[PDB]
């Protein structure tokens, strides 16, 4: 009974700030709330073995597979505010490849939790080499910060950067050259 | 002010709620910083538009329209409580007074950093500045993107909504309107 | 509410007739994967407008007007049933009551998620949003590229099309259809 | 080769299922132009190489890279059956043997033509031109936006997914494979 | 019908006139290459209005102007026989009537593919037009760069040059083609 | 040397062959055009080094490279005839004397009128270079659009070339090769 | 002995707000800044008459002419920091034409002084009406401020417009269109 | 024509006045390349607009608008003899008469190759279009940046001159004029 | 604190010496917004560290490097007292410990809300990070530009400078350097 | 220091020699301006590095690179006195000592108003900061457009020159080089 518990605790915080929950513009409010919270966080209860379904298949070739532009939605741990942006994957097959869309359905998978942006570059990263167990992959992530943007220091023109390298990605060099420079 | 025991008490529960453990390092502070957070959000029910203008009231120079374009707002939907931002563009032909322009911003601020609807913004923006100008003429152009769009159900991407409001000759005059829009491009 | 059985089988003939193998590890689950989604494609004609809107109708704040652009629509023409894709932009000046954003994105994916012709589009997502509020005007502009001109046939590749459709004082002033028309600019 | 009226009918059926009228005025012409689209659409399955080359090999005229970029392509997934397109950028370094620019063109087209998945498509278009020329090189690289990720399923709208497939010297002198992507840049 | 046979003569003598060698290596096949490539590029002199639009004509969806831009052209300047190229822009108002997007390409291509002036090409895609949809009006803008102007001669390099042709509204309308015009902007 | 009066013949024939009338007002002096057309064309085969660069080769300033980028170049390709466009990028670290920037642009010119192939192009502007400064190295990028693949047979529009030839330094040092394609991006 | 003034005062505002005069970063400051406010300020004492100089001359034909993009420097008088950006000008003669570098003179006159940007506007538009006696004349300042970017509010995507509109541009409505057209 | 021998002494003196030494290795063929220069910089005041136009005029094709866009030209100031430069925008719309694209470049060449105020050029450029052809009305933008502001005196940098000339319609028709101004943002 | 009066008297003062009337409606108010500016612009001397840090030191999650960048700043040059403003570029290497991005900025403008040097502003706010995390390494790029070049002296346009520092492995391997860099541009 | 009386003669007697009327109200003073314009053109030959510096040489903060880009410049051609014009970009690594950002301006300006090659011009600028500072070494690029090579001869319109010069660790160390052109990209 969870969206109701939300709905409620919605409702006090709207009057706790001075706003009134009756006017009309608020009436629906602490229930959109409610869903919209559940649909944030509804990356805690997947399981990875799902999202990625029957979508893997042979792979064709050696080279590099790169999935860039990703878009993303998070919410830091830290505020509670939302952080978005792009996460760019890359790997180097051993046997077998996913299906792109899968890529993006993994990166849903973290993204809707409470994050910190260091963390949600490996763990993507990770997903992916235990669904594909590649030579390697690269995951980068780039996103901008609302915490920082509408609130506190209150920059404009900042944007983070955080990544994951694992398998051939991180031990060569060359490898992970050629991964950074399909994104510039 | 705003209770921020209560607050970070609410926000407590709510990590429990959604499946997180509000005992991880991660997550110890949290409700004391979104509490904080919250109230700056919304610290623009508790200003008052005298204190915000202070002593920038300033003889006009001339008759001329002034635009003052690109200030940044950030807001939070009434709706779902999550933030839309982007820009405010706001024009206006004075009456013997003008604005220091920082205050513009001033004004923005304050009735952005409430739970709001972009059309209402856009009005309280522009009546705003009517009050403490009463210039001939007041326009008032906002520009932004909703999370509760991108972030979550309908999920797209590319959109921008547009609102504003026309006061005085701004809304009288078609060929006013139109020059201070076609500034904006 | 879709025969998803018949479209596999028909979908697994199309494979076999084309030249394809259909035990192929890749086209295995092929007819499966097509039947969903053009059920996807096509969940437009089971949508109820009233049911999309949600109640989402709230009062107007001004008399100005809201322009919601860039939202993307992605369509299947009815002629050679291969996509056609691009932006809706919408213009409205309130007659007591606007509508939640996200609403016009849900209505554009109501119309757009069927075999269409981009001119119809831009009429029924009008009239939908002149139905749902009663507006002193509605303007739609649909802005896509379409593959059945690109991948196949002529193949021209730098081409796009503009439709629209003008309702109330967006058909009656033109003035306020030049001004929604600005915007997009 | 291809049974139109095979497809016809299949097509006209299509109709039915998703909840459409064949008889419709803006339908009546559809299932026939879908067969043949999807005959033009398929027809790198029935295209020779030695054919689609027409001779068109000349001698070198040095020793250098050469590369062709650019060469859009469109092309269908074969896991859901929706077109994905974009470019391919081909990179070679000879061995007597040069091809005619334009035929580079026509070898992407004979393989794009068909169901695909982008990492088969670039190493069969490398394949075909290590085949065509004995180059001491090949490298290929296909960039493309996929329609089954964005009108579908997950709806991502930012992605592009690049592939690629090296032969001879661009797979092992790395140098030549650096200055080959830096050309793309 | 063209004389191919003919044609491979005259570029025979064409190419030893100049001072080049006819039996060099890459150019044997030059005579030949350069009849058929002239059989295609003046294939448009060939062709009936009638079988090009086919049968691609349906009832109109609205009553609002339909805009077709960016549709790239390729033609041959008539003075100097050097190419001349870019887009044209087409803009109609239906009459009960709308054609299939796809044609407009193939009416540009069957006006193109012709010895050319472009003052000429936009009054012959636009009366062609006409004749086929009888709408309200019709707007043509044409916009390339020749060859002649930047390879020959004056050599200018940054020059490009419009023309149009406007028709029933898009005549008599002056809002109505400042509207068409301004979507191209 | 060029023969125009029997190039103006042979265009006189060329315009009746393909159906179109010579007697036509805008065609009358169209074989005289085209004459004096290709001879300029092809000038480059009539003339010499020697004279091109002049007296206008100085003693060098420095032992770095120098760059001259962006020399635009029009040619025709020995194959169908037909122009090809672009850019021509040339480096190169002098040994006791460089060159005035505006005789590479007429190197480029020299080597450009005539009928190529883009391969041999790149080739003859960095040997002519060799050969005029006898520096440690030189380098020659070459980078073109060509009408014989967009205004004709495959019809691609994006597609771009690039041809290149390393001679000394350039060759034989990799960080010098890198650098000098560096400065192009 | 003004330059001398400035510096011990220059010297002390060093001091005040918590710095050292005596470090060598800050040597030769309090000259530096001296001369730099006296530039600044020269606007104050030129002649427009001793600005445009000779650079009058008979009109070529009755179009507007317009000159857009001179970028200018100036100081608010409300804070004392800078704010900047560009000055179009544009009229129709009446006989006579200025020579285009005066058009810069004229702007750095009135720039180089304490201002605020309505009155930047007037000032250059009613200088250009004294000199030139045209049909008309208009004149649009864009600027950015930092007594509003590194201060105070700290916004950083704004800029202001004003302008000035005289004769022919203020009375005829196309006029001042066709202007305002040519600027974007 | 122009004493090149009066010149080349007069360089070789100014060399030496403002400090330097005609004796250098990189001055020696100076005075002599000055010359040259000079002459080919005023060729302009010594041409004859009817051998410029050769003739080169065809029937009109229509009765809309022309419009050459982007002709880049290269001037000398009168006042500092520096030069000043950028494109040349010429719209007109016909009676009975065209002229050749090319030859607007020419006639644009012949009155920027002198000494000039750009006032006078916008001027001059639309009086020799008017005297070649007798249009309905011309129109003639110039947009130029001049190295005497910018290499010296004021020194600025971001600035750009506009000046232009209207004869005929493109004077008395407001209509036709914004409609050229339209087509050239 | 910094003596309010003080500096009110200094800048009164100062307004008379160059000329100006302290009695004026526009500066009365004047010397009380420079003493109170200036108090803010200075702020940055009278900063603690672990103050500014708080509690915003975590657990590092991975062992990948981290770059915060584009974060705006605004600082004063200690030789001529005028702004110099730009962004701050920061990348690092956790050693178990991450910082709360939004303390970056906070560090940012302890150091450069002070009289500087953009040398120096780069490596003081290194050395902080590297008190602060003691990290593997740390790396920080300004880019800015100076408006005593641009607003006076020189006055040069477009000109930027860039500084830096490199601790730790960004310092001694080249590889962690380059990528760093490589991920700003 | 210069002549200008007899400037004024030269320039006077220029204008009656190329043609044109010195009595005219348009060059009535322009011997005069052309004068003083050269006396400012050539001033780099008059000034004293150690008075460009004037001093500004302070204490080095830090050991990293410090890159000045984008220091405008104008010059004149010794070959044929027109004037060529763009950017210099300046990189260095301290040894005890950094420059003013603005004397690096000044340097530029030294030898950019003198009659130059480009080539040189880039081997003076970083000799002259080698001589100022004596770093661990120097950098410098210059980049530009040349109108000896685009208003006269070749004519062509799109090419750039760049010219560079290295001393100390940016000719020694191939990584510092690297990282100094990257910078520039
Ligand atoms: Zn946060
Ligand atoms: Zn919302
Ligand atoms: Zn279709
Ligand atoms: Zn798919
Ligand atoms: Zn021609
Ligand atoms: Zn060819
Ligand atoms: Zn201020
Ligand atoms: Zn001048
Ligand atoms: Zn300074
Ligand atoms: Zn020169």
């Amino acid at each position: 009974v969870d969206l109701e518990r939300l709905q409620a605790l919605a409702a006090e915080w709207l009057q706790v700030i001075g706003e009134d929950p009756g006017r009309e513009g608020l009436l629906k409010t602490p229930e959109r709330v409610a869903k919209a919270w559940a649909f944030l966080t509804r990356g805690y209860r997947q399981r990875l073995e799902e999202v990625v379904g029957g979508a893997v298949f042979p792979a064709e070739g050696s080279e590099m597979v790169v999935v860039k532009g990703v878009e993303f939605y998070s919410m830091c741990e830290h505020h509670l505010l939302p952080f978005f942006g792009k996460v760019h994957i890359g790997y180097i097959p051993d046997g077998k490849i996913l299906g792109l869309s899968k890529f993006a359905r993994i990166v849903d998978m973290f993204a809707r939790r409470l994050q910190v942006q260091e963390r949600l570059a490996v763990q993507i990263a990770e997903a992916i080499q235990e669904v594909l167990e590649p030579q390697g992959v690269g995951v980068v992530v780039e996103g901008v910060h609302l915490c920082m943007m509408m609130r506190g220091v209150e920059k404009q023109h900042s944007r983070t950067v955080t990544s994951a390298m694992l398998g051939v990605f991180r031990e060569n060099q060359k490898t992970r050259e050629e991964f950074l420079s399909h994104l510039r």
